[PDB]
């Protein structure tokens, strides 16, 4: 499994409407999204590459010269993190660049994935020396990363959907971090490495306040469990709690490669908790059944968090068979915290 976003893709441009002013630009719609194109890019039908928000853009003046004077330093290299903007009035997220600036793609097709053929990256904000302390070794291959597609890519997938089941979740801004357990080995992770135990070592210290470490041998299979940190010394910790705590959001069958369905993750919980070990949940809302535009769903999305004055990142939509899950981020959220 790559639980990753496609950061760049082969697309086609949708309806195109100007914006005024010094209107040497143009909005685009991109299949859910709205970005801001220069005029006479594209003519709607046209392929392009879309780049989406937190793509990282190596600097290159020759291929990305509209990014040069946007570049930020990231993992020591230059280049630009795309972000979400507003370009008089026009709300616009991602790149979206014509054919000409990529001859290599020439015979590339509508919906083919370009991220590793264009060395595009994902951003992803900084976290503080107890939260990448020490790598220990790679993030685990028989472990499916957490990132969630955006609702935005899935407007026909979620009217194929309508009348399906789902599990609704607040999305929590902290560090995604897993830990997991494969027969006789227990290992905690951040985002992308295994982590080893530096007893100033953020994930391993909420591991081991929560005994959740424990918790995996009273379950005794093989199972990843996923979810987010957050609290103090993690974005700007919002929720305002004290010290750190681990929020669980999904759980992994290695063995089957497959997670867990929303009712087979809740059961673990309660078992968990029903033992000592005192595992939290990232805040569970009403089910829905689905019969929602994108509009809709990422309207849905703005909310309170699980503190109840803090404005949330978005939500998480899980269907009860487990075999489709997507994210519907707050545009209000993204606006605000451009940081993040």
């Amino acid at each position: 499994s790559m639980g990753v976003r496609k950061l760049a893709t082969i697309r086609t441009a949708g309806e195109i409407t100007p914006i005024a002013g010094a209107e040497a630009i143009e909005c685009c719609h991109v299949d859910g999204w709205t970005c801001v194109i220069k005029k006479g890019e594209f003519k709607q039908g046209d392929r392009g590459v879309y780049f989406e928000i937190d793509s990282f853009i190596k600097e290159d003046n020759d291929r990305y010269p509209m990014l040069s004077k946007q570049v930020i330093d990231y993992e020591g290299q230059r280049g630009t993190r795309l972000r979400t903007a507003r370009l008089r009035g026009q709300l616009s997220q991602g790149l979206f660049l014509p054919m000409d600036r990529f001859p290599e793609l020439a015979s590339n097709q509508v919906g083919d994935d370009v991220t590793e053929i264009l060395g595009i990256t994902k951003w992803e904000p900084p976290i503080s020396t107890n939260l990448s302390g020490e790598i220990l070794g790679e993030f685990p291959t028989f472990i499916s990363k957490t990132d969630q597609e955006r609702v935005q890519n899935l407007i026909p997938q979620i009217e194929e959907n309508k009348g399906q089941k789902f599990e609704v979740t607040v999305k929590l801004d902290g560090s995604s971090m897993t830990v997991y357990r494969k027969d006789d080995h227990i290992g905690v992770c951040g985002r992308n490495w295994e982590l080893r135990e530096t007893a100033t070592n953020a994930q391993w210290h909420a591991a081991r306040r929560n005994k959740m470490i424990e918790g995996l041998q009273f379950l005794n299979r093989n199972l990843a469990l996923q979810g987010e940190i957050i609290g103090e010394s993690i974005q700007g910790n919002l929720e305002k709690l004290k010290g750190q705590d681990f929020y669980l959001f999904d759980i992994y069958d290695i063995d089957k490669a497959q997670y867990l369905t929303p009712i087979e993750r809740q059961s673990l919980v309660k078992q968990l908790n029903d033992n000592g070990f005192t595992v939290k949940h990232v805040p569970i809302l009403d089910d829905l059944e689905l019969n929602h535009t994108a509009e809709q769903i990422l309207a849905m999305a703005d909310g309170p968090s699980l503190n109840k004055n803090v404005k949330r990142e978005g939500l998480v939509f899980k269907r009860l068979d487990g075999k489709f899950s997507f994210a519907a981020i707050s545009n209000a959220y993204l606006e605000k915290h451009k940081d993040r």
